[PDB]
């Protein structure tokens, strides 16, 4: 990455900014600007990249081979029973939640057995939360 | 990546702003602007890039071979029971949830098992999040 | 990376700011900016690059094999049980959670079992949280 840029109310190369109430008499104002970027990003030079991969099986005995890849999930239980009795009673229930498994961003990258991986790999996740607001 | 920007309320290059209730006399303005961008991204000088796989077998005996990739689920429970009895109640949900297995972005990026990649890979995920606004 | 930047509210190069009730009278501003950025990032010059992976198996006698990924989750188990009972009473629940398993940002970068990498990586998780905001 080069320019990540997070900015709560205002990004503003220039700015001249008048409020309210305000007597704005009498401005002379005079501004150059001379601006140049010069960007040279990834640039690659490669004469010879070789990726080899060889799998040579003779006069062999296998058994019982048993090979499993990331993220195994087994035997998993949620449980979340709600029981809610009455008795002549007063409920204001306003901004309640029950909440499971919950996900906003969920980015996999390269997630494999068995990888032979040449280059560039970027990953950008950002954001503004907010999970609960009750007036 | 090059320029990733969050910006809440106003983004801007040159900004003249004036607000409310304001006398707005007498201003001269001269601005004068030479912007350049120049960008070189991703150039790639490749002579020669060579990708070999090869899988031999000979002679051989295999029993109980067995190959699970990943991302593996088994044997999942979810459970919410939700009882609610009432008995002569006053009820006043203005907002209530219950949210199991939610998601908003899911980005998957070369999930395999046996992978050979050249190149280049970018994820970009930027948002706001408001999951909740109860008045 | 090169220019993270986290602004709480303002960001600007020249920023002339004027607020309420003020009284703006005879103000003359000469401004000249001759800004010049130069970026070489990246540049790679690879003469040669070599990535070579061989398994050989040969009068060979293999039993009980078990490979097993990262991310091995078994036997989970989560229990939340809510229970509640009323007896002439007076509930006001105005902001109220139950949460499990909640995510936000969940990046995975390259999870796998035999890896052969060659380059760049690069991650960026910048933002701002609220999970309770109950008035
Ligand atoms: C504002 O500028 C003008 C000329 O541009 C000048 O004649 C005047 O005296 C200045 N002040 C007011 C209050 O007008
Ligand atoms: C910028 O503009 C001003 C006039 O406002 C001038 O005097 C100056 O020479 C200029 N500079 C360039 C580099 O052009
Ligand atoms: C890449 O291109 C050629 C080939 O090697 C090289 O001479 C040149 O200097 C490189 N360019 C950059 C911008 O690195
Ligand atoms: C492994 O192989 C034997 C026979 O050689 C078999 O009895 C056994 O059940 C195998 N293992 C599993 C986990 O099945
Ligand atoms: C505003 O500028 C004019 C000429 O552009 C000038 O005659 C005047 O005095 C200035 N001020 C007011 C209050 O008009
Ligand atoms: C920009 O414009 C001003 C007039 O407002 C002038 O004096 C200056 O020479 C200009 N600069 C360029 C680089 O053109
Ligand atoms: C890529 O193109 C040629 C071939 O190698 C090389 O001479 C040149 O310098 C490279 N260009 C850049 C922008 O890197
Ligand atoms: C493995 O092979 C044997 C026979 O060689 C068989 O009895 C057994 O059931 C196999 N394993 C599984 C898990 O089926
Ligand atoms: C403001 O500037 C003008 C000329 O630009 C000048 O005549 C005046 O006396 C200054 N002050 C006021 C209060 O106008
Ligand atoms: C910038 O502008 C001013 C006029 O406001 C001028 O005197 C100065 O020479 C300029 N500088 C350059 C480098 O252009
Ligand atoms: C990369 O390109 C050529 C090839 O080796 C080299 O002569 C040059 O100096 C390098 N460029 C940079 C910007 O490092
Ligand atoms: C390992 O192999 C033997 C036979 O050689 C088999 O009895 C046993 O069950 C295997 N192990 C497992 C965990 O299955």
């Amino acid at each position: 990455s080069i320019d990540v840029k997070y900015i709560g109310v205002k990004s503003a190369y220039v700015s001249y900014d008048v409020q309210k109430r305000t007597i704005y008499l009498n401005i002379t104002n005079t501004l150059n600007i001379t601006n140049n970027n010069y960007y040279s990003v990834e640039v690659e030079n490669i004469t010879a990249q070789v990726q080899f991969s060889k799998t040579v099986i003779g006069k062999a005995r296998l058994n019982n081979i048993t090979i499993i890849g990331p993220l195994d999930m087994k035997q998993i239980d949620y449980t979340v029973p709600t029981v809610i009795a009455e008795e002549m009673s007063y409920m204001y229930d306003f901004c309640t939640l029950i909440s499971i498994k919950v996900h906003n961003i969920v980015l996999m990258m390269q997630v494999t057995v068995t990888t032979t991986y040449f280059g560039h790999s970027e990953q950008i996740s950002q954001e503004r939360y907010q999970y609960v607001d009750c007036g």
